[PDB]
């Protein structure tokens, strides 16, 4: 009920955004020895939005001197800073205060769910645009450096852990909702994880085929999300419907709404048959110049990917109960 003892695994979360925010900001490397202006500039925008958008939400949310101090912590690592201060309130809860309920380690919770909205928010404007602007660039220039491969690995990572730890708190800072435990938090990430990079990877491979038509695709697809959505606090309700609606490009938000079955065999036969026109799309139009024999792999390799993050999924729903 209280009195938390594995404060490792949100160290680790500290780690995983950390290491993806460190990646990012690795690929200065498209700048100063691999100068590429385009490159450098869209993976420079992509971060500094994403560490801009979650530090103004962070400050948006005792003398001046502590002011001063928490300002500019903010402005440097306002993330981090809310993890170790999530870390610090549950340390000062276990030692003691046995106050009301108030402050006793709902505090913590309420931070929790904080830090996680704002990670979600980061890893939904920096993380997944930066994962699909590194698969496409690996793909139109076919050369795969170990950082940009870790790079990307770093934003996959930081988008399926953001998802997990997004439904983990939403479980959790609420009454009722059992709560959900790790070993279920690890699955649900692993099939996030799975599923977004087959959706990435086919999402790169469409737009070396055609951009011009990925651009149509994919704001089509925010397009049909968002109408869906509002089909199943008053102009709030719509853009939080738009926002889910962005979210449901990649994975799947997981609105339980008492039965969900329908609604999720709905949005993956919907991406499975997305996935499968750009696969066999890419597939038609990528033989001229390199007629690439070990193609079938490439496209073999996303299927059971995706068959993979599948499995996990069922997985999950099934022994979650």
């Amino acid at each position: 009920r209280y009195s938390l003892w594995d404060c490792l695994w949100i160290l680790a979360a500290v780690a995983v955004y950390f290491a993806d925010v460190g990646t990012d900001v690795w690929l200065a490397v498209d700048y100063y020895l691999r100068g590429q202006r385009w490159w450098f500039g869209l993976t420079l925008f992509f971060v500094v939005l994403g560490s801009l958008s979650v530090q103004v939400f962070s400050f948006r949310w005792s003398f001046c001197i502590w002011l001063l101090q928490s300002l500019i912590h903010i402005l440097q690592l306002g993330q981090i800073w809310r993890y170790f201060h999530t870390i610090y309130l549950g340390i000062r809860s276990r030692q003691s205060g046995e106050n009301d309920r108030w402050r006793f380690y709902w505090k913590m919770v309420y931070e929790y769910a904080d830090v996680s909205m704002l990670h979600l928010l980061a890893t939904f404007l920096e993380s997944a645009p930066q994962l699909v602007l590194q698969l496409c660039i690996i793909v139109q220039t076919h050369s795969l450096q170990a950082l940009q491969g870790f790079t990307a690995a770093a934003s996959l990572v930081s988008l399926a852990w953001a998802l997990a730890s997004y439904q983990k708190a939403l479980r959790d800072s609420r009454d009722d909702k059992k709560p959900i435990s790790y070993m279920a938090v690890i699955i649900q990430f692993c099939w996030h994880f799975f599923t977004i990079a087959a959706r990435v990877i086919t999402f790169a491979l469409f737009a070396s085929v055609f951009q011009l038509y990925f651009g149509i695709f994919i704001v089509l697809h925010w397009c049909i999300m968002t109408f869906w959505i509002v089909h199943c606090t008053k102009w709030e309700e719509i853009v939080f419907d738009m926002v889910v609606g962005i979210i449901y490009i990649f994975s799947w938000f997981n609105v339980k709404e008492g039965r969900t079955r329908c609604r999720l065999f709905i949005y993956y036969f919907v991406i499975l048959l997305e996935n499968t026109a750009l696969s066999a799309l890419w597939y038609l139009y990528k033989a001229p110049q390199i007629a690439d024999a070990f193609a079938i792999p490439a496209l073999c390799v996303v299927f059971s990917s995706f068959l993979t993050g599948v499995v996990f999924m069922l997985m999950y729903y099934a022994f979650f109960h």
